């Protein structure tokens, strides 16, 4: 599978899991599915974070389809950006120690 | 910046340096630009290979400009995928050891 090449929307907002990680819902509303849900992680310093995504590598089956998102967030500030784009969404948390 | 949207097409095919890397130019034929340059390189297990692009993240400034790519090719087969969607390029690259 190559990435997804249109536009997501949250379909479920961020929310902190009972183990220790964060679960996102989005929505894919473009084109050539199946594709890989585009997630970066960053930190303040916008770098990327790795092996913090927690899901099997996210897919969107279908135009219109919803994928469950599992991962991971350093501590601190990071920002998570979900698709390509000018239609890339970005969803910032903050991770208290 | 996110990473761009559109289609890229090879402008130079890659080919070897001098001093022990690989260099492409792609042409950026989409939108939203300043973006991005999507790329991946995996190896025969489809899995990612790290630290082997050695141009500073790749941009593509404009609609219609080129950017020159510098890599590191591992030792065998690699696959890189420039782009994302349908519309992603493969280059296939063997590095005799």
């Amino acid at each position: 599978y190559t990435m997804c090449s249109g536009k997501f929307s949250i379909d479920k907002e961020m929310a902190e899991t009972q183990h220790g990680t964060t679960v996102v819902k989005v929505k894919y509303e473009g084109a050539g599915a199946p594709c890989k849900v585009p997630i970066e992680i960053r930190d303040v310093n916008k770098e990327k974070v790795v092996g913090r995504i927690i899901s099997s590598t996210p897919l969107a089956e279908n135009t219109n389809s919803v994928t469950n998102i599992e991962l991971e967030p350093p501590f601190g500030d990071s920002y998570i950006v979900i698709g390509v784009g000018n239609s890339a969404l970005t969803i910032h948390w903050f991770r208290k120690g």
